[PDB]
């Protein structure tokens, strides 16, 4: 549904803190590459079972930020607090809300 750059925060200290990340949001699958090249489909997300969550007062509040989770079933893809998810503006977190709610991620 949407394709485009988007910064994980909150990756484990081996790789490193902050990186940029190819993210693709469908409604069958929600695409993570390390790259805009569309090859490596290293791992996806659950579109149906995943769900929106919203942060509270008191987080890094410079970056824009939202949060992927999943509750429902044993596999919560490592839960990197709750694959918590950031852009630099309001309007790219709300662009990627949408296109969550479009795929069929219901909301909180």
């Amino acid at each position: 549904i949407r394709k485009g750059w988007l910064t994980i925060n909150n990756i484990g200290i081996m790789k490193g803190g902050s990186k940029e990340y190819w993210f693709v949001l469908t409604a069958e699958n929600l695409s993570w590459y390390k790259d805009d090249e569309e090859k490596e489909k290293k791992y996806m997300l659950s579109v149906d079972n995943l769900k929106l969550r919203d942060v509270e007062k008191g987080f890094m509040s410079s970056k824009h930020i939202f949060a992927l989770f999943n509750t429902e079933q044993r596999n919560v893809y490592k839960d990197y607090r709750q694959l918590e998810l950031a852009c630099e503006t309001q309007e790219e977190v709300d662009s990627w809300k949408a296109s969550f709610l479009r795929a069929g991620v219901y909301p909180e």
